[PDB]
């Protein structure tokens, strides 16, 4: 989940 977010940065 965290990753998924992360993409954006
Ligand atoms: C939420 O974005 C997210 C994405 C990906 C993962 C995740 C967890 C573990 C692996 C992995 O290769 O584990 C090997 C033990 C890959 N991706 N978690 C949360
Ligand atoms: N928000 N995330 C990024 O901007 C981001 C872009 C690209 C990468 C990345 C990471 C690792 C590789 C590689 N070939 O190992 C390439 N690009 N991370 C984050
Ligand atoms: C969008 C400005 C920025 C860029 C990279 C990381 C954080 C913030
Ligand atoms: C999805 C992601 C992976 C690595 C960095 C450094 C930033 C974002």
């Amino acid at each position: 989940l965290a990753a998924a977010l992360a993409q954006a940065l």
